[PDB]
């Protein structure tokens, strides 16, 4: 559900790359942590807008998990309509676009029977390896910390002076859902704690 996407992005033209990299990196500059809420919360109480200057096909970009075989849509935002459908970038955190002190949240559900998503999220292991696709290129990460922390816990989430991280982020255990489960990698080149 992905190759929408590409084509669209392909299409935009290099001034128009850059006018929308600039609004995006001029969001991350800006960036209020304030936004920052647990989506798996059952009981929490619309369409996401922030992130229009990086949506073509109503999709953030593509997020690349090879060990898990998961190739999935990035929707802005992390609404029960977006979870159903592909994975939701975290509204607080900084926008999947790298550079120094920034740290994007991207989050996908455990535990939705018949749909993989980030089921297996917990077989990631320091030293693997994730891709974010955005409407300008491919950036990789490279897991150095898991963590399943309270929901209420959001330290570890937050923007690193100096660093430029990319958590994946879900519940766990599957189907209980008491916990989150946070697997964080640092910047690559694109070629409690467990």
């Amino acid at each position: 559900q992905t190759q929408d996407f590409e084509r669209a992005a392909k299409k935009l033209s290099q001034k128009e790359i850059n006018r929308r990299m600039a609004l995006a990196q001029a969001y991350n500059d800006s960036l209020n942590n304030v936004h920052l809420e647990d989506p798996y919360e059952k009981k929490r109480i619309g369409i996401a807008e922030y992130a229009r200057m990086l949506e073509v096909s109503e999709k953030i970009g593509i997020i690349s998990v090879p060990k898990i075989g998961q190739k999935l849509p990035i929707f802005a935002g992390s609404s029960q309509e977006v979870l159903s459908k592909g994975a939701g970038h975290l509204e607080g955190t900084s926008l999947p676009i790298g550079g120094n002190s920034t740290h994007t949240v991207i989050t996908a559900h455990s535990g939705i029977p018949d749909k993989e998503l980030f089921s297996n999220l917990k077989k990631l292991k320091k030293g693997d390896k994730f891709y974010i696709q955005n409407i300008k290129e491919t950036i990789a990460y490279q897991v150095d910390q898991i963590k399943v922390v309270t929901p209420d816990n959001f330290s570890d989430l937050l923007v690193v002076p100096g660093h430029d991280y990319a958590t994946l982020l879900t519940c766990t255990p599957i189907m209980v859902n008491t916990h989150r489960l946070l697997v964080r990698g640092h910047r690559i080149p694109y070629k409690g704690h467990l």
